[PDB]
C-alpha cells in the first residue's frame, strides 16, 4: 500500500486517537458540476478499502451521492429519512450501513421542507442544527464526510457550521479572484459566528479538457496567486471517461484504466489527509 | 405562422392590453437537470421571433441561462449586476438588450451575497424583494420569464413571490406523488402569505429516453393522476441531440432537424399561452 501512505494513515489514526471523535470534512463550492458529489463517492469507496470507519452525509434534495453509492454498495432506505431525523432532533435512525466500515445518511427530497421547519428559529439555532445532531455520533466514526447543494441556503449553512475542514473543488478557468474571495467571505461569516476553528483544506482543481490552452493557463495562474498560502492541491482531478462507466455500472478495480483513475482519486485523498494532519499537528 | 397560433397571440395581446402590464412566468421545480434553463432559453428565442417584448431574468449564481443565451445573442455585461441592483433597490441599470424585443437581467455569482443581505429583514420583506423591484418594470414588457436555482432558498422564494404563473418541468419516472405534493405545498405556503393569485400552469414532462418502457409508463401514470385537473402538458419535451448542438454553437434554423426540434419547443410555448389565456379569461 506504499510506505508513505501507510505512514499517513498511522498519523491520521494517532490524531483521531488524541481527538477521540471523528473529524468532519465538507466538500463545498457554489458552482454546480465540479465533482463535489463524485469526490464524495470516491472518498467513501477509498476509506472503505482502507478500513476507516466513515459516515457519509448526503444533504441534498437530489440525493446524488446516495444514488451514486447505490451503484457500488447495497443502500437500504433508512427507517427515518434525513429530514424527519432533523425534525425529530435525532439522526440515529437515519443511518444505513453500506459495509462494516461505511455508513450513510441518505439524501431525500423531503429535505425541501427544512427551510420552512426552521423559519421561525433564531439564525443561530437554524445554523447549528446539523452540528448539534452530529455531536453524539462523532465518537462512532473516524471521518464524517458531508456533500450538499451548491446554492447558499439552510443546507450550506448547516454543513459549514458542522464541519472541521472544507475542500473546495472548482474549475480554475470558470472562477475569478472575486468569486473565490466572495465564497471565502461566506465561510468567514459562519466561522466567526458559529465555528471559529473551521479550516479550508485547499482548492481542488477539476480539469475538464487536458488539451486546452486556456484551462492550463488559468490553472497556472491560480497556483501563482496561492504561492504562499499553498491552498491549491498539487494533485488534481481530470475528466475521465472511466468515471462515466463507474456512474453507470458501479466502481470496479478489475478493468482497464480502473486502477489508474482510482489512483487519481487516491492522490487527492492522501493529499487531503496530509493537509489535515499538518493543521491538526499545529492545533490546540 | 398557422391560423390557430395567430389567434393565440392575438388573444394574448388582448389580455395584456386589459392588464396593461407584463405577465410574469416562472419555470421552477426542485430537481436539477430537467430543462428549466433550456426551456427559458427556447422561450426567449421564440418570443423574439414572435416580436413579443420580453424580459428574461436569470436569478442563478451559475448564470446558466445568461451563458446559453450568449451563444445566440450578443449579451453585454450590465452596468450594475443583478445582486448590486437588488442591493440598490433598483433593477433598471441591470438590464441588457439582446434584440429590439428581448431583454435580460443576467445571472452573476455575486447573487451568493443575497441571503446575507436580507438576513436581518422580516421574512416578508426578504421574500417580496424581487416583486417590489419588478413592479416598475412590468409596464415595459409583454412577458417576464424567470429562471432560478432548484434548491429552496432566498432565490426560489423571491422568484415564486414575483410570479403570476409557474411552469413545472420534471421527469415523471424520477418523481413520486409525495415529491409533487411536497413541492406544491411549498408554493401554497408562499401563495397564501404573499402572492394569493399565483397559478400553476402545469407540469411539463421531460423524456430523456424515447425507447424506455418505464419512462413511458411513469408518464402514463402521471397523466392518469391528473385526469381531472388536466395539469400535465399534452405537449412534452424529449431529449434531442440537436439541443446539444445549439448549446455549443447557438440556435439555428437552417440545419437538418433545427425546425423540427424548434417546433417541439414551440408546441410547449403555445400550450403554455393557451393555459394562461384560459386562466386569464376566468380572472377578476
Ligand atoms: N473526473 C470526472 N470525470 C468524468 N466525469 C465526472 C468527473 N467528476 C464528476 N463527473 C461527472 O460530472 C457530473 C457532475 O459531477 P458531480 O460530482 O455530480 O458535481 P457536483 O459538484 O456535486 O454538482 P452539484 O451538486 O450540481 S453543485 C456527474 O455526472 C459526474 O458523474
Ligand atoms: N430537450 C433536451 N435535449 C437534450 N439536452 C437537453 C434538453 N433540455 C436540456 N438539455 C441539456 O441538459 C442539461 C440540463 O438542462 P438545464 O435546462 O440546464 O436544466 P435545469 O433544470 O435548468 O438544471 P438546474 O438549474 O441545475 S435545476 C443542459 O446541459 C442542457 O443543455
Ligand atoms: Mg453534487
Ligand atoms: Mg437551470
Amino acid at each position: 500500500m506504499e510506505k508513505e501512505e501507510l505512514k499517513i494513515l498511522e498519523e491520521l489514526r494517532r490524531i483521531l486517537s488524541n481527538k477521540n471523535e471523528a473529524i468532519v470534512i465538507l466538500n463545498n463550492y457554489f458552482k454546480g458540476g465540479v465533482g463535489k458529489s463524485k469526490l464524495s463517492t470516491m472518498f467513501a469507496y477509498l476509506t472503505d478499502k482502507l478500513n476507516l470507519k466513515v459516515l457519509m452525509i448526503d444533504k441534498d434534495l437530489q440525493a446524488t451521492l446516495t444514488k451514486d453509492l447505490a451503484k457500488t454498495f447495497k443502500v437500504e432506505l433508512p427507517r427515518v429519512n434525513f429530514y424527519e431525523g432533523l425534525k425529530n432532533g435525532n439522526l440515529a435512525s437515519s443511518i444505513v450501513h453500506l459495509t462494516d466500515n461505511l455508513d450513510l445518511i441518505p439524501g431525500t427530497f423531503d429535505l425541501m421542507l427544512l427551510p420552512k421547519l426552521t423559519r421561525s428559529w433564531t439564525f443561530e439555532n437554524e445554523s447549528r442544527l446539523l452540528a448539534t445532531l452530529l455531536a453524539p455520533l462523532k465518537s462512532d466514526y473516524d471521518l464524517i464526510i458531508i456533500d450538499t447543494v451548491p446554492t447558499p441556503s439552510v443546507y450550506t449553512n448547516n454543513a459549514i457550521v458542522a464541519s472541521d475542514y472544507v475542500m473546495i473543488p472548482l474549475q480554475a478557468e470558470e472562477e475569478s479572484t472575486n468569486n473565490i474571495q466572495n465564497y471565502i467571505s461566506y465561510l468567514i461569516d459562519l466561522q466567526e459566528q458559529f465555528n471559529p476553528g473551521l479550516d479550508m483544506i485547499g482548492f481542488v482543481p477539476y480539469l475538464v479538457d487536458t488539451d486546452s490552452a486556456t484551462i492550463k493557463s488559468n490553472l497556472e495562474e491560480l497556483y501563482k496567486q496561492h504561492k504562499e498560502d499553498n491552498l491549491v492541491f498539487q494533485n488534481i482531478i481530470k475528466r475521465s471517461n472511466k468515471v462515466s462507466t463507474w456512474s453507470k455500472n458501479g466502481i470496479t478495480e478489475h478493468k482497464g484504466y480502473d486502477k489508474k483513475v482510482l489512483s487519481m482519486y487516491k492522490n487527492v485523498f492522501f493529499e487531503m489527509l496530509e493537509r489535515i494532519i499538518q493543521l491538526e499537528n499545529e492545533k490546540e
